């Protein structure tokens, strides 16, 4: 099974993959975020947060309201599964995280919560 995935996340608001499928083998899965942008975090930041679809609209709008000194993220916000750092131009994370974490016939989303990203920032993942 291939337990990891690479993404790209650039100036032009996009990331390079809109549907991640985590297969039911891994124990634990890692995404390996970078920016091959030019812009700074403070004007194209870029994250990679995991939520289930259902809770995504809410830790979007919480994280928003947060700031950029809080990664746009709500803190402690129980609805984030996992998330990498907020990254600009040249900057790479990664996350790992048990794939117990996921159940099968759940709808997951990943997305950035800078201001405004996720209305294209965004994808699937499903546990298969
Ligand atoms: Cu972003």
């Amino acid at each position: 099974a291939e337990c990891s995935v690479d993404i790209q996340g650039n100036d032009q608001m996009q990331f390079n993959t809109n549907a991640i499928t985590v297969d039911k083998s891994c124990k634990q899965f890692t995404v390996n975020l970078s920016h091959p942008g030019n812009l700074p975090k403070n004007v194209m930041g870029h994250n990679w947060v995991l939520s289930t679809a259902a809770d995504m609209q809410g830790v979007v709008t919480d994280g928003m309201a947060s700031g950029l000194d809080k990664d746009y993220l709500k803190p402690d916000d129980s609805r984030v599964i996992a998330h990498t750092k907020l990254i600009g131009s040249g900057e790479k994370d990664s996350v790992t995280f048990d794939v117990s974490k996921l159940k099968e016939g759940e709808q997951y989303m990943f997305f950035c919560t800078f201001p405004g990203h996720s209305a294209l920032m965004k994808g699937t993942l499903t546990l298969k």
